[PDB]
C-alpha cells in the first residue's frame, strides 16, 4: 500500500478531516463516497485498505492527492507527484 506511506504523515487533526471528506460527496471525480459506517474508528492502515477497495487503480491516488490539497498538506501532494514522475522514466 504505497498510499499508506503518505497517509502516515497526517497528524491527528488532518487525518480526522481526511476521513470526514471521504464520506462527503466527491464532486471533482463523481465517485461514490465511502459509506460512513465503514470508517468507524478507522486507523491509517484501515483507510489505505478502504481506498483500494472502493477506488482501485489510479482513482485512489486521485482522491487521496485531492484531499491532501484540501487539508493543507501540499507537501505530501508534491512528494507523491515526484514518485509518480520517477516511475514514468
Amino acid at each position: 500500500f504505497g498510499l499508506l506511506w503518505y497517509l502516515k504523515e497526517l497528524r491527528k487533526e488532518e487525518f480526522w478531516k481526511f476521513k470526514e471528506l471521504l464520506k462527503q460527496p466527491l464532486e471533482k471525480f463523481e465517485l461514490k463516497p465511502i459509506p460512513w459506517a465503514e470508517l468507524k474508528k478507522a486507523s491509517k492502515e484501515d483507510v489505505a485498505k478502504l481506498l483500494d477497495k472502493h477506488y482501485p487503480g489510479k482513482q485512489a491516488w486521485e482522491v487521496t492527492l485531492n484531499l491532501f490539497l484540501q487539508i493543507n498538506r501540499k507537501d505530501l501532494w508534491t512528494k507523491a507527484q515526484e514518485e509518480m514522475r520517477n516511475k514514468l522514466n
